[PDB]
Order: C-alpha cells, then sequence, then structure tokens
C-alpha cells in the first residue's frame, strides 16, 4: 500500500483488466483501473471478516430495506481503508487527475432520499462498529431517475447506472434462490402447500462495506430478478419476471399500490429470509434463531417478511404456530419513518390474495389471534378491535402493513424524539398502551466519513489539527471545538474552509449554468426531495419577497439554491419546480437586482451532488411543517459542515436545537401543538393573504402571470392549493419565516458572530453521527455488541 | 507461463477476482480463476496485434454474420497459446480436475449450425493465417436454445449463456453507436434525410480470437442492443429496443420473415458499417476504401449492408451515387449457403418500407439502374427483367435479398463445387452469364485446431508422432500418413485411439442415459440439425429395418446415435425426433435384440458436444438428398477424426470422395441428375413401399402404432408426407441406402480393412482445413495476404 505498488497495480489493471494502454485508454478506463486497484485492498479483509463471523458466530444484524442510497464507492473506500493520500499520489505521478477519475463513477442511487440514505449511513456505521451486519435490498437495474430541466420543468431520464458495469459488486451465483408468486393454497395432510406458483429466480450480488479504519468489511447483498414466433415471444417474455428488480419506485413519502411494487417487496423479502435461514442452518434447531438473527424492517416496505418467516417456519420447517410466532417477534424490529397518511402502506386484500394467497391466510391468522387478545382484554371496547386490526374494511378491504409490523416485531422505533413520541402516544396509542416497552426512539444519524471526511476534507483537516482524529470514530468529541470559541484565528480558518468550498462549488455552478455567482454571497440552500410538506414553496415565496424588496429599494447578497427531485406522478411538486425555475429566470435576469440575488434550481440532486453543495452552504433550509419530517438527515449534514440552520421545530431539528442551544439555530414558525390549534380552529389561508402585504404581492404576481407572462394562468393549481387545500399551512409560517430570514441576514453581516454560531453548531454535531445511532440500535434492539 | 507462475496467478484470481479461498470456492469459481489466468496471456498479443494493423495498415477483412457458433473458449485458447499442458499441470498440482473445470463453461452458441460454425472456424483460420480479420455479429443474450427431451419430444429451454458472466468478452463502451429504425424520408436541398426515427444504441463487446501458435489475436466484435405508473412503464419499455439482440432466431435453412429478425439484420449491419467507416477514417477520401476494406456477407442475412453503405456514402459522406456504387461493389463479396427455396430471404416491401424507408428507396434505385442495364443489353427479353429484378411482385411484393447481394458485390461464392456450380449455372444463370468471373467456389473447411487438436488429442498426438506437427498449420501434410498404409502397428494404434474415444464417450452416454453401451459396437452417428432434407428419417427407417432383422433372425452390433435440434416451429422435424425416440425406446428395451443394437437420440447437440461425439464415431451419416446440402461441415469433422462416411454425392461429400477416392467412402443413392429425372417422371413414393418388403414393414409398423401403441396414429403426419409430400425422396434412396449400410457392416467385421480405409480418409482430409478455405478467400476475393 505504497505509491510505487499502487501505480504498478494500476498499470496492471489498465492492461489486463481494461485491455488498454496509455495511448488509447479512456478516462473511464482510468477510473476502472483505479477502482480495481482499490478494490483489491478490500478482498483480504472481506474474506477474513465473513470468515470471522462464521467462526465466532456473533449475532447477525440484517438490515432489510427496499432502498440503499449508496452514492459513489471509490473515494469512500479509499478513505475507510486509509488509501486516499497514497492513491492520490499514485494517480498524480501517473499524470492523471484523481478528481476527474472520481467523477466518472455513477451514483448507486438505489434510494429516493432520506430513508434510503439512512440505510447507507447505517451500513457504514455498522461496519465501522465491527457489527456482524448485512444489508439486504434489491439491485435495481435503474435507480432514482436522473433529473433534467427542460423549459423550466422536470424531465426524467432512466438512470442505468450499470451501463458500463459495476466494479463494486460481485455476483454470487451459487446463492441464487427461487421466489414464488401467485398460485394457490392447498391444506394437505402433509401440511399447507402453496402450489401452481410462478417462479422468479433471485441472484444475489454482494458489495463490500468497509468500516472506517478497522479491518472489517461487511456485505450489502442486493437481489436481481432472473427468469427460471411463439418460441421467440417466450424468450422475450422472460423480461416480465426480470422486470421485478428493474426500477426503483421513485416515490418519497407516498404510497403507490402498484402490483409490481408489491412483487418487489415480496421478492426481496423471500430471497432474504431464505438466505438468512440457509445461513443460520449452515452455522428445536430454530430455538436459537432469535439469538443469532435480528432483522430490521426499514419502514413497512418489507413488512411481508413477518408472514414469510412464519410461512417458512410453519409450512416448511413444520414448527407449531405458537413457537414460530414467538421466534418471529423476537427476530423482527420495525422502524417507522412515516407520518403522512398518503405515505401509509395499505395493500388491498384482493391484490395480496391473488399474488400471495398463503401470506394473506397467514396475515388473517395473525390478525385473528391478535384481535382475540384484545377482545379478551377489552371485552366491551369494539371500536378498539377495528382500530387495531391489520385489516381495514371500509369499501375495498386493505392490509395496514404498519400494524402487521407492530405485532410481528419486538421493537418499534421512530427516528427522532418528537416523531417517536407521536408514533407511540398518538398513531399507535392502542398498541403502545398494551406494550409500553415495545416502542422506542432511535434518533437518526449520518456517517461522518462520507458526510465530513469525504465531502469536506478541508473542514475535516482543520478540525483534526485542532482536536485530533478521535472524532471520526467518536463524533461527540467535536465538543472539544468549544475551546476555540474565542480563538479569532480559528474562526478565520473555519470561514476560509467554507469560502474555499463555496468557491469550488461556484465554479461547478457556473460551468453547469449561465449565471455569475457572487462568491461573497450567502449560500442559502434547500436540497431535498420536492414535496409540499417540505415546503420549498415557502422558500420560493421568500425568494420572491426578497426580489420585490430589491426592486422597490434598490442588503446581504445571497445565492438561493433549491434542488430536489419530484416523483414523476407528483403534479404539485412538478408545478413547484416550474415555479422555482420561473422565479429564478426573472430574478437572475433582472438587471436591477444584478449580483444582489441569484437563484439556482440545483438539477439532479443526489448523493454525489449533496457531497458538493452541502460543504459550500451557509444557511440550511429545514422548513417542513411541524410534525411532518419524521426526522430529516440533510439537516444533520449541513450542521456538520459549517452551515447555520433556519427551520421549524420538527423532526431532528428539535434535537439539533437541544444540542447546540436553540439560540444558535434560526428556529421559527408554528410548533406541533400550534399546528393542532390551527387545524382545530380551521385553517383559512386567505387570512394571511389579506393581512400580509408582502405576501399578497407575491401571490398576486405568481397568480397574475408576472413569473409566466407567456402563460399567465400557469400556476393556477398552486394558487388554488395554497388557498383552499394547503395541508401544510404555507401562509401560516410565511411571516415568522420571513422575519427569521431577515435575522439570518443580520447575523451574516457580522462574520465573527456568524462563524461563532457555526462553531457551536459543528461542536454540537456529535450526537448526529450514525455511529451513535447504531450503538443504540445494537444495545436496545438487536442486542448486539460493537466488534 | 511456467507451472509455478500459472498456479500463483490462478490463486491470485481466485482471491482478487472471485473473492474466494479454497474453503468456499465453487467449481465455477475455479473455472473462472483458470479462465482469467489464461485470458491474461491474450492481452499482450491482442493489443500488439491491433496496434500492428493500425501501423502497417494492411487491408482488413470484415466477416459480417448474424451467427458465430463459437462453442467454448478456455481449451481452445490454451491450445492456440500453447498453454494447455502447463495449465493442465498447474491445475493438477492445485488438486483440481481441469476437465471438470472446463465442463463449467457455457457454449457461446450464437449460431444454428453449419453457417454459424463456418464463421467460427474462419475466425480461427484467419487469425492463424495472420490476416487483419474481424468478426462482426450480434451478442444475443440467448443463443440457440438448450434442447431437452420430455416424453420423447423436443422441449426448448432458454439458453442464457451469460447468466454467470462471460470472461471472454470485453465491452467497448467508447465505441457505442446509434442505429435508426422507422421514421420517414425527406429529400431536402441539403441531401436526403431520414428523420423521426427511433434510436437503438449498439454497444460492442470484443472477444479475442487467437491464431494457432503465432502471436496474432484478432477480434470478434458482437453488438448488444441498448435503449438510448407511466414513468415505470417507460423504463420497462426500454426492453423493447433491447429485445433486438435478445435471441438468436433458431431456424436452420428456413426463412422466417419476422419484423424483429429484420431489425436484427439492420442492427448488426448499421453498427458494423459505421464502425468500419469510423475506423477507416481514423487510419476522394473513400477512394481507397475498397483497398483497405473487404466485407464478406455470410449469406443474405446481412444483405442490407449494401444499401446501408450506399446510404452512408450518399446521404452522409455526400458522394455521388455512381462513385459510391462502384466503391460498394468493390467492398462487398457474397457467400451463398442456400439451396432450399424455403431458406430464401424475401422481405415484403411493405415491411422494409415501414422499418427502413430510406433503404427501400436505395434498393429501388439499385434495381432501377440494374434493370436499365439489362434492357439495354437485352431489349426484347422481358422475362429476363422480372427474373433479374431485386423485387418480385406476385401478390405482396418482396425483395429478393440474394439478387441484391449479387449486384452489390464483386464476388459471389458457393461453399462446395457442386453447390457453386448450381448457384452459378442454374439459380443465378441470368447473372453469371453477364458476369462470368463474378461467381466462384470456395469449398468449406473446418479448423483442425478445434476439430482435431482440441477434440481429439489422442489422434492429434498419434499423427504428430508419425509425421511431425507441420500438419496443424498445413493440413495437406496429412497425406504423409499414406506411408503407413501397410504399417500394422500404426493401424492398431489408430484403432486404439478410436477405442479410447468410444470408451470415454460411452461413459458419457451411460451417465446421461439408462442404456448399457456395447463398447465394441460400431458407432453409427448422424448429428446435425433436424431437417427433412438431411433425412435422419431415412436413417430411422434403416434403424427399424435392422430391428426387424434381429427380431426375425436373432450381425455386427452397433450403437446408432442421432442428434440435432429442431427449429421450435418445425413440425415435421419435431415429429421425426419423437419418431426416433419412440423407435429407440422399443429397440433398447426389446430383450431379443439386447446388446446387438442400441439407439440414442443425442440431446442438446451443440459445438462442445460435437467435440465429444465426433472423435468417438466409426460411421458418419451424411445422407442428405443429392442437391440439398450446399456443402456440409460435420462431414469433414468426422473424416478428420477417424470415421468412415456413408453418404450421397452431395455438397462437400463429393470432394471428400475426390480426395480420398470414392471407394474409401460408402457412397450411395441418387445423384443430382438422378433426382432431376425422378422429378421429371414425377416421384411416386408408394412405388417403393410396394416393391420393397423391408420398407413396407417399417412403414406399416410406424403407421400402425407399433412404435406408439398408446397412440397408434401419432406418426400420421410423417406417413402422409412420406407418401404424398416428400420433397426429399426418402423412399427413393432407401434400398441403395440399406444395401450400402450392409456393406459398411461387412467392412467393419474386418478391422484391418476398416482402419486401412479410415487412414486413407484421414490422410486425404487436408483439403478440408478452413485454413486452405481462407487462403482461397484471401487470394481470390479479399485480395489479402496471410501473415
Ligand atoms: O470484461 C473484462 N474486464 C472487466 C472487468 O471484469 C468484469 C467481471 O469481473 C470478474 C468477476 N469479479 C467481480 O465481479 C468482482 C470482484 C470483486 C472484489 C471486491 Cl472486494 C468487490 C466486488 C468484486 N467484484 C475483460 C477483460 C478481458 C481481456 C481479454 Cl484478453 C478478453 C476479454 C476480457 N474481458
Ligand atoms: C441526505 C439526503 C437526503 C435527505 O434529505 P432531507 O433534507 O433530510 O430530506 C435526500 N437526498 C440526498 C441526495 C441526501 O444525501
Ligand atoms: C459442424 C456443426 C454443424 C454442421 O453440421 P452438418 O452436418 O455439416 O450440417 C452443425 N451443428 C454443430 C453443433 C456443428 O458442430
Ligand atoms: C418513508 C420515508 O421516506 N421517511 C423519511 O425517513 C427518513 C429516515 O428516517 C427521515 O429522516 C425523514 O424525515 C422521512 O421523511
Ligand atoms: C442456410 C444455411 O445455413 N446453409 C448451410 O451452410 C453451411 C455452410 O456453408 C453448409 O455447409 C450447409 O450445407 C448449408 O445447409
Amino acid at each position: 500500500e505504497n505509491v510505487a505498488e499502487l501505480k504498478k497495480s494500476f498499470n496492471r489493471h489498465l492492461h489486463f483488466t481494461l485491455v488498454k494502454d496509455r495511448n488509447v485508454a479512456t478516462t473511464r478506463d482510468y477510473y476502472f483501473a483505479l477502482a480495481h486497484t482499490v478494490r483489491d485492498h478490500l478482498v483480504g479483509r472481506w474474506i477474513r471478516t465473513q470468515q470471522h463471523y462464521y467462526d465466532k458466530c456473533p449475532k447477525r444484524v440484517y438490515y432489510l430495506s427496499l432502498e440503499f442510497y449508496m452514492g459513489r464507492t471509490l473515494q469512500n473506500t479509499m478513505i475507510n481503508l486509509g488509501l486516499q493520500n497514497a492513491c492520490d499520489e499514485a494517480i498524480y505521478q501517473l499524470g492523471l487527475d484523481i478528481e476527474e477519475l472520481e467523477e466518472i463513477e455513477e451514483d448507486a442511487g438505489l434510494g429516493n432520499g432520506g430513508l434510503g440514505r439512512l440505510a447507507a449511513c447505517f451500513l457504514d456505521s455498522m461496519a465501522t462498529l465491527g457489527l456482524a451486519a448485512y444489508g439486504y435490498g434489491i439491485r435495481y437495474e435503474y435507480g432514482i431517475f436522473n433529473q433534467k430541466i427542460r423549459d423550466g420543468w422536470q424531465v426524467e431520464e432512466a438512470d442505468d447506472w450499470l451501463r458500463y458495469g459495476n466494479p463494486w459488486e460481485k455476483s454470487r451465483p451459487e446463492f441464487m434462490l427461487p421466489v414464488h408468486f401467485y398460485g394457490k393454497v392447498e391444506h394437505t395432510n402433509t401440511g399447507t402447500k402453496w402450489i401452481d406458483t410462478q417462479v422468479v429466480l433471485a441472484l444475489p450480488y454482494d458489495t463490500p462495506v468497509p468500516g472506517y479504519m478497522n479491518n472489517t468489511v461487511n456485505t450489502m447483498r442486493l437481489w436481481s430478478a432472473r427468469a427460471p414466433g411463439d418460441y421467440i415471444q417466450a424468450v422475450l417474455d422472460r423480461n416480465l419476471a426480470e422486470n421485478i428488480s428493474r426500477v426503483l419506485y421513485p416515490n418519497d413519502n407516498f404510497f403507490e399500490g402498484k402490483e409490481l411494487r408489491l412483487k418487489q417487496e415480496y421478492f426481496v423479502v423471500a430471497a432474504t429470509l431464505q438466505d438468512i435461514i440457509r445461513r443460520f442452518k449452515a452455522s428445536t434447531v430454530f430455538d436459537a434463531f432469535p439469538d443469532q438473527v435480528a432483522i430490521q424492517l426499514n419502514d413497512t416496505h418489507p413488512a411481508l417478511a413477518i408472514p414469510e418467516l412464519m410461512r417458512i417456519f410453519v409450512d416448511i420447517e413444520k414448527l407449531p404456530w405458537s413457537k414460530a410466532w414467538e421466534l418471529t417477534q423476537k427476530t423482527f424490529a420495525y422502524t417507522n419513518h412515516t407520518v403522512l397518511p398518503e405515505a401509509l402502506e395499505r395493500w388491498p386484500v384482493d391484490l395480496v390474495e391473488k399474488l400471495l394467497p398463503r401470506h394473506l391466510e397467514i396475515i388473517y391468522e395473525i390478525n385473528q389471534k391478535h384481535l382475540d387478545r384484545i377482545v379478551a382484554l377489552f371485552p366491551k371496547d369494539v371500536d378498539r378491535l377495528r382500530r387495531m386490526s391489520l385489516i381495514e374494511e371500509e369499501g375495498s378491504k386493505r392490509i395496514n402493513m404498519a400494524h402487521l409490523c407492530i405485532v410481528g416485531s419486538h421493537a418499534v422505533n421512530g427516528v427522532a424524539k418528537i416523531h417517536s413520541d407521536i408514533v407511540k402516544t398518538k398513531v399507535f396509542k392502542d398498541f403502545s398502551e398494551l406494550e409500553p416497552d415495545k416502542f422506542q426512539n432511535k434518533t437518526n444519524g449520518i456517517t461522518p466519513r462520507r458526510w465530513l471526511l469525504l465531502c469536506n476534507p478541508g473542514l475535516a483537516e482543520l478540525i483534526a489539527e485542532k482536536i485530533g482524529e478521535d472524532y471520526v470514530k467518536d463524533l461527540s468529541q467535536l465538543t472539544k471545538l468549544h475551546s476555540f470559541l474565542g480563538d479569532d484565528v480559528f474562526l478565520r480558518e473555519l470561514a476560509k474552509v467554507k469560502q474555499e468550498n463555496k468557491l469550488k462549488f461556484s465554479q461547478f455552478l457556473e460551468t453547469e449554468y449561465k449565471v455569475k455567482i457572487n462568491p461573497s454571497s450567502m449560500f442559502d440552500v434547500q436540497v431535498k426531495r420536492i414535496h409540499e410538506y417540505k415546503r420549498q414553496l415557502l422558500n420560493c415565496l421568500h425568494v420572491i419577497t426578497m426580489y420585490n424588496r430589491i426592486k422597490k429599494d434598490p442588503f446581504v447578497p445571497r445565492t438561493v439554491i433549491i434542488g430536489g427531485k419530484a416523483a414523476p406522478g407528483y403534479h404539485m411538486a412538478k408545478m413547484i419546480i416550474k415555479l422555482i425555475t420561473s422565479v429564478a429566470d426573472v430574478v437572475n435576469n433582472d438587471p436591477m437586482v444584478g449580483s444582489k440575488l441569484k437563484v439556482i434550481f440545483l438539477e439532479n440532486y443526489r448523493v454525489s451532488l449533496a457531497e458538493k453543495v452541502i460543504p459550500a452552504t451557509d444557511l440550511s433550509e429545514q422548513i417542513s411543517t411541524a410534525g411532518t419530517e419524521a426526522s430529516g438527515t440533510g439537516n444533520m449534514k449541513f450542521m456538520l459542515n459549517g452551515a447555520l440552520t433556519i427551520g421549524t421545530m420538527d423532526g431532528a431539528n428539535v434535537e439539533m436545537a437541544e444540542e447546540a442551544g436553540e439560540e444558535n439555530l434560526f428556529i421559527f414558525g408554528m410548533r406541533i401543538d400550534d399546528v393542532a390549534a390551527l387545524d382545530k380552529k380551521g385553517y383559512e389561508a386567505k387570512e394571511y393573504y389579506e393581512a400580509l402585504p408582502e405576501l399578497k404581492l407575491v401571490i398576486d404576481q405568481i397568480d397574475n402571470g408576472f413569473f409566466s407572462p407567456k402563460q399567465p394562468d400557469l400556476f393556477k393549481d398552486i394558487i388554488n392549493m395554497l388557498f383552499y387545500h394547503d395541508r401544510f399551512k404555507v401562509f401560516a409560517d410565511y411571516e415568522a419565516y420571513v422575519k427569521c430570514q431577515d435575522k439570518v441576514s443580520q447575523l451574516y453581516m457580522n462574520p465573527k458572530a456568524w462563524n461563532t454560531m457555526v462553531l457551536k453548531n459543528i461542536a454540537a454535531s456529535g450526537k448526529f453521527s450514525s455511529d451513535r445511532t447504531i450503538k443504540e440500535y445494537a444495545q436496545n434492539i438487536w442486542n448486539v455488541e460493537p466488534s
């Protein structure tokens, strides 16, 4: 692992692996040569790590998720293996730019946003904590679509990230497994039998998950679907079975009850459980299963894992229901990341019956023994029963997957105090009252490797020089930065790092779009999925408000960046995008405003891009309506990277305030109980429209066509929603939000005070390391021990 | 290179490439570890070879084919690189069985039979002759289907040979190209424009083609098709564009006018020509094109290459029609491998118009200037015009692709004297009369590497010890074996080699099927595609005839093996298969016959299997009806491997007779003119049925249900065809065939005489080396020079 050997290895791969020489080698060839050179360093530890788990048999943790928002692997692997500087040097000496090589790698965007990214950070933390952890998901041929902007609107493009091949995956053919669909049930004397099913093969692909500087390399196993004139059609028709793992459903906090999606859910669940059972057996027999296996259900998407495990225990392993049921509960733990009713997974019974007849039976059975227990405890409370039932039958009966996850798991957790409380005491009150100890909180976290050492080497280096490198593995150590609260030199060094990041990102912005970026402008950014509850619409109102101010009285200059993908079928989100692009068009071109204000819709927001924009932001927008963001994680990334936060008391924003002190965050707007009171009284949007002149103008402008002269009624739908159907009370926080924004500008005029607040935020980031999050999961849910 | 290094390299790959250790390594892992170890030895020479072609710029030969029946690559690569014994030793010392490892490799069955296999042998010979040759085809995700037998019938199974990955291919992303379909034509002032087309991307995959012991490694470039709620459907729909390179049409000598097939034809043609143009330019400008490029059209399947080249020259390179046309003719050469009218490619104009509007125009244009030339030469001969037209308009006009290939190429060749004569003087008489010198003959050949050194190391070794190793590169040297005609010891050594092959193959047969093989029985085999013209039906009649003889007078024992795949939609071929399996069932089980006669339908006949069965055969069945097999190549494989031939004077069978002397082949049946006379007089099948008692019985038995008691009328269709619609006069050769068969048995009773004839056959095999075939193509068509 010295420069000379890394270089010879690079040349060896370019030659034998890419079949190229320096004469005709492409940039892609160089990236691959480097990827392979780095990859070779993972094998030894990967083999030894998995060997170790088999020998020592520690309890294994299986993170079952439909999403793994991994991003790029090259740099992350180099850093965790402590190879980055040596590789950087090797590539430099070969006359190549390692950064250009790194940009060649496609993001493994097998996730939509927060949920999927949390799984990625967890895999990193679990490997860094030396846990015998495994990630189980689907190897979508197409991840979250690539987003482009045409005439101001979002346009989707298929993300075939595997086009040129993925060097970071290793197919494991010997572990292929069959998954069954449809067919019918038969209750023979030899047990229940699911027959006449269609079979789809599940081919596993393993991706190494290197812990940070610790010799352990865990595994992320993703399953790919494979089929088991007229002849030609039959061959072509193999595409149907393979379509199961073809595309990631692009919905963020929205349930789409498509049959193909249900197929994916069962697919990953069936293959995973079988693979887990097989491994357990390769280690009466299943009495130790729960002590050797923990399966975390990442949201209800893999809820079917409960009846599937039961199906395996009962129909296959011939275990009695009672025993199987206890083993099941001991095995599963469920994490709730949802709050919005539209995000709730509720599969119509008819669909499940046709696709998974045996599972429906097992679910009715579970529900039966579940309700019999309630009736026994509350003989008279009838509403209780249909309220706690796994089946809701109000015209088109459907299965409440969350309820199934609650009864089939020994632990249920929310992802932030405020959220876990709501989940426990409100959403699933009937359940928590019966099983208090079942519900928990596990406040989310982000990995400080990818989200600091990787994306912000400048900040990482500065911090390291002041307090050592212990913080990488123990982020709580960041509090030591408090000793520099008075250190003017340090405060200057901190701001410089931010400046460099902003300068670097500004070049990016300029090369990508025709807009001159004011390098000294405050970087105000809101990057996250486009959704009404996240309210980038409110941000847009504020942008317009600032525009009207400059026009009226021609101020802290700022570059307002808003980015995020909208689900293809999410109409309002797409309108909001067009709204933002429209507004940006007028503001960026109005000569009167000039360099005072610039607006950018950051296109194709994704993990690798987040790694670029976050380190360069000054003001982080986390303005969801109180009670809507279960937790949020971008908020944590911004905090860790030197940005101040403007947001509501929602999700983890609350805990960020607790950690750094509420005065060091720009909190504003209604709080959960405030929103409750307004719903009580009834929300009348027109009220604020009338009482708020700056607001009225903004609205009139967008509704009049000021931002769409060639098509004056373009934003009609947004207006109507905002006035008669805004479930997220956008106008209700407008004033508080705008006032808060001005305060931010005020502080920004004072570099010493601004960076002093930044330091307090960075120094209080510790809690938000996913390492801390995983330790809690390990200790209070999986009953597992680091290393 | 040496055993020690090959072993360390093997372990290195098992580790870094397969991520395995000896503990959990699978047999597949070992195969891959070895494949990679061997593959590394190809790179140096591969890079240097292609570099050399660029520097020295020799004229390049492009073999354009829809099929490349490659078989397995491992052993063939080891042999051509002179690494087999060293690798054998390495693997042995590692405690592994290299043969078991080799059996893991999937056949690259991207061909149906002879046509596709000829392309494979040619690539081998061209690389061995040091020609700057390239193979251009399609990388079908699914090759010729795997054939299984269920209840006696052929059952097809998708051949996903790429399931576990192909180590022998290297994707060349930087060379991806777009291919256009549909759209419409527009004749603008800036030239003709094909617009509003659908685009399919062509991704090339390169496979190395090592010459035999000569440092040159050529390239076989195969193209894969790639696409350039509602969103989900759109992504899934990408499968449509990708279906183009999905499956190989499983037809042998039969034209199926499916639109998807036409798509494949244009696909490979468009990508290839573009790739060729690009390379030429990377070397007024196109004046030297014909002197730098030769494109061999493997049958009419890639006929579209002619109008496509014209399209490129005219619509894109802006060359005047006249110039482009001359350059085109000088570039293309067409090989005709068809005789059967059903195999003739005739695309309906409407289909071509919709899919390739611009090409239809270019074809009408070609035809126009073509017919204007004829009218000018033969002002009165009207029938001449519609006889030589590229378009035949008898209700549903269609394009005669053969005619297009004839006018667009400077050379047209058949694949055997008898065939080339028929093609020249009969099928395309009107054309040859105008351009005598255009038509040629290039008798087919097989590579003595794969078909001797590889498949029959025993025979190869024996021959080498007697006459040296010069024959591998100059098969004509086999004539030296004539010096051993009296050598009893040698004759014994030769028979022993055959015995060993038979013993080895017998083990195979026994492990695969429940049938005790008489090791001393004569191995009578007919392996080739199932088709009425190939007449395995006649062979079946003879098998039944022998059965009835044993039953009557309870003789040289023999194992009759018949194998071959039937096109899925070929009804009669499938019936014939069931007929053979039915017959085998009764004969193998009749206790009276016992070990006197055994019948085996060799399942899944393919290249790797041919390499096993051929070296073990005594009697090679090449009984097509005179005038039906353009050439045949299995006939050559059997001859080279020590088998005697029983066949008609058809295709290359005639030249085999010329080479070895007709008395050394068991020729029989009607000859071309005999068949002509019978057609003249009119074929009355019933005649022989009446006059031939042994025949009548056979027929009565099969028609009565003797071979299908549970379903007496099963073979009705075969009976009817044989009596009223047998275009291949099966009964007409029955007697001559049976008499001939008896003579074979007679000779077989005399080991010295039999092997003496075998020696004369092997010693006269020389001419049938594809090296000789390629030399002729190079000298008289491509104007290229070996080495
Ligand atoms: O395709 C080629 N190279 C590209 C890289 O190969 C892709 C398949 O890789 C081999 C299987 N191994 C893995 O996929 C793998 C190893 C591995 C190790 C780690 Cl630690 C993680 C993931 C991993 N994946 C290729 C090279 C080449 C050279 C000649 Cl002469 C002929 C054909 C050829 N093809
Ligand atoms: C972290 C992250 C998210 C989650 O962002 P929130 O603001 O917490 O919704 C979404 N997308 C990407 C690409 C991320 O890296
Ligand atoms: C050589 C070969 C053929 C051609 O056989 P003929 O008997 O010449 O038709 C067909 N299939 C395979 C697998 C071959 O090896
Ligand atoms: C279903 C879903 O995608 N939920 C998302 O989960 C992540 C990870 O817990 C939270 O940070 C976020 O607030 C929430 O919107
Ligand atoms: C259309 C087609 O596949 N033709 C086949 O081509 C091969 C190669 O020339 C001949 O040997 C064979 O007799 C002939 O049937």
